[PDB]
């Protein structure tokens, strides 16, 4: 009777957030011994993780934030060589709020073939790791990149599966253990950093003293205004830029050098926003 077991599966409809759906599948795996059972991948639906996973990110991000970590530019700023040069539609910005970075670099888009990736900062996020090994970040980056991995873990199964190739999907079965267990002491490892708790310009950048400012050049000034305009209202950084004309000869020639258009987050709509509201601003100063 129950001699005969069916095939172990992990499933999504106990959990909503997905700290639960590790936990649950970390028990799960926990619990079994790894000799007796048959997997089944075909219950684990992917998209649904990586929107729990994007949800994960999110909300981490606002919660270092409130936490305060990452207590003057960023901390990569020390670690930039690009030259202000722009790439995939984002120059390096030294005032970049670091919770923005950590959106950016491990939200999995389905627009880059499910990759997470913010060009602009891989090197920098790179070489600052390798300098503070015992920092936040790299917790925080040990942490997302554990999650990134179990999503592409279950990818590889999945496909594994598809294609009637047993074995590659019980050696990964064995990792993806590995990996839940290393994903949730990465998640304690974090709750102590967060600890206990306790920018008028903008919501995306520490302020910037008009020293720094005059300092950028247009991809860097640029890539400053089609953030701002995620805002739901105009915000004084933007404002503060649009407003003085030292500023709008990069800025145009920036758009005009077409090196944004690749972007996904309307920079059309947005260079004809902000071309529109320097036009309002250089009516009378």
């Amino acid at each position: 009777s129950i001699l005969e077991l069916k095939p172990l599966t992990l499933l999504m409809t106990s959990s909503t957030s997905f700290s639960e759906t590790i936990n649950q599948w970390a028990d799960i795996l926990k619990t079994t011994d790894m000799e007796k059972f048959s997997f089944d991948s075909n219950p684990i639906n992917l998209l649904e993780l990586v929107k729990q996973f994007n949800l994960y990110v999110d909300e981490l991000a606002i919660t270092c934030e409130a936490n305060n970590v990452w207590a003057t530019p960023n901390l990569f700023a020390l670690y930039d060589n690009s030259g202000g040069e722009a790439i995939h539609g984002h120059a390096f910005v030294p005032y970049y709020k670091e919770s923005i970075v950590l959106r950016r670099l491990f939200t999995v888009d389905p627009n880059t073939f499910n990759l997470s990736r913010f060009a602009a900062f891989e090197g920098p996020c790179q070489l600052y790791c390798a300098a503070h090994a015992d920092s936040a970040w790299v917790k925080i980056q040990t942490l997302l990149t554990l999650g990134n991995g179990i999503i592409n873990t279950l990818k590889i199964i999945k496909q594994a599966q598809a294609f009637g190739i047993d074995e590659a999907v019980t050696e990964n079965l064995k990792a993806l253990k590995e990996q839940f267990i290393a994903f949730q002491l990465a998640e304690a490892d974090i709750k102590e950093s967060l600890k206990a708790p306790s920018n008028k310009e903008s919501e995306f950048f520490y302020p910037i003293d008009e020293k720094a400012l005059a300092k950028m050049n247009g991809y860097q000034l640029a890539t400053i205004c089609l953030e701002e305009l995620n805002s739901p209202k105009p915000s004084p950084l933007i404002e503060r830029i649009l407003s003085n004309k030292k500023f709008w000869k990069r800025i145009n020639s920036a758009f005009e050098s077409g090196v944004f258009k690749g972007r996904t987050d309307d920079p059309a709509g947005k260079i004809a926003k902000i071309r529109e509201w320097h036009q309002l601003l250089q009516i009378s100063g």
